[PDB]
DNA sequence: CCGACAACGCATCAGC
DNA sequence: GCTGATGCGC
DNA sequence: GTCGG
């Protein structure tokens, strides 16, 4: 955190081009400078020593000078003033509502935490969950917390059927000090790439995570992919944890390690790791690395038996969980 | 220059 | 209902 | 917004 000041700076205004421009490349442009300037082991003196970074260009070699000289950039502080994009980034916070959801909500009128209290009516069943706990949301995950929700989830996925195994990923792998959510990643050799010898192999899971009232409600629910809140059990006379936020995603057990790569991040490193698997001439996603022949087309999975094979064929070296965080 | 930028599950809606 | 586009969050 | 052909 030498460069806080500058890597908070970035972050706004990917946040400014992704909420209210719509901008997704400049969101992620922006991301990965971000990124790049906040692995750098040096405090930056200079936006020129900046562009040296691969993500750094021009424009924001500019604004860090800009950002260094008066310790802070007016195009944010113009941005901070237009009161319109102060609601839509406001209501980019509730769970569920994107930037599109909230540029039509501040059309309608609807621009403040009580607006959308007084119109539950006119928002989904997840913007309306995200809604209920917009605070609970906002707050971090101890690890000390993570640590006891997981032996929940695994102790109760146990009690489904021994034959689940369930792998606590995200920032949680990557051994943060704190989460913004549990991610956690499911198989059962049941479920292959080859059949499903079994169906609510996920439902069984989360119907058994409610019964111990440990799921509390959901947000989006498929045959692969739970998204839904959590709660720590609390003790006799003692304020209740937050509730969280949990990620469940089932994935053919054969398919493992190139699930498991995914499901721990970080996402920029995914997309870095991924584009890189582009150059080297390959296409990696949560299920399998396939190689691309000329045509384009992806080909058949390549034998992967350990998170390594995948970077090995990439011609990366393997980086441990911790080092994966950017 | 200028085309590309990671990849995908689930919810919701339009058009048939 | 089904398919495909768009939205939203991984 | 940045970058590699
Ligand atoms: O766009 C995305 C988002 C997430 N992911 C992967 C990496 C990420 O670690 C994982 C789970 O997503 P989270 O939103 O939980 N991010 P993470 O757990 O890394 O951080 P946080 O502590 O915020 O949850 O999914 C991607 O590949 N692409
Ligand atoms: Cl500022
Ligand atoms: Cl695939
Ligand atoms: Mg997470
Ligand atoms: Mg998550
Ligand atoms: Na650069
Ligand atoms: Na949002």
């Amino acid at each position: 955190t030498l460069n806080g000041g500058i890597t908070d700076m970035l972050t706004e205004l990917a946040n400014f081009e992704k909420n209210v421009s719509q901008a997704i490349h400049k969101y992620n442009a922006y991301r990965k400078a971000a990124s790049v300037i906040a692995k750098y082991p040096h405090k930056i003196k200079s936006g020129a020593e900046a562009k040296k970074l691969p993500g750094v260009g021009t424009k924001i070699a500019e604004k860090i000078d800009e950002f260094l000289a008066t310790g802070k950039l007016r195009k944010l502080e113009k941005i901070r003033q237009d009161d319109t994009s102060s609601s839509i980034n406001f209501l980019t916070r509730v769970s569920g509502i994107g930037p599109s959801a909230a540029r039509k909500f501040v059309d309608e009128g609807i621009k403040t935490l009580e607006d959308l209290r007084k119109n539950e009516d006119k928002l989904n069943h997840h913007q309306r969950i995200g809604l209920k706990y917009f605070g609970d949301f906002e707050k971090r995950i101890p690890r000390e917390e993570m640590l006891q929700m997981q032996d929940i989830v695994l102790n109760e996925v146990k009690k489904v059927d021994s034959e689940y195994i369930a792998t606590v990923c995200g920032s949680f792998r990557r051994g943060a000090e704190s989460s913004g959510d549990m991610d956690v990643l499911l198989t059962h050799p049941s479920f292959t790439s080859e059949s499903t010898k079994q169906p609510k192999l996920l439902h069984q899971v989360v119907e058994q995570l409610q019964k111990v009232h440990f799921i509390t409600d959901t947000l989006s629910k498929g045959e692969t992919k739970f998204m839904g809140v959590c709660q720590l059990p609390s003790k006799n006379d003692e304020k209740e944890y937050p509730h969280r936020r949990i990620d469940i995603r089932l994935i053919p057990k054969d398919q493992y390690y190139c699930g498991v790569l995914y499901f721990t991040g970080s996402d920029i490193f995914n997309k870095n790791m991924r584009a890189h698997a582009l150059e080297k001439g390959f296409t990696i996603n949560e299920y399998t690395i396939r190689p691309l022949g000329v045509t384009g087309v992806a080909g058949e999975p390549l034998p992967v038996d350990s998170e390594k094979d995948i970077f090995d064929y990439i011609q990366w070296k393997y980086r441990e969980p911790k080092d994966r965080s950017e």
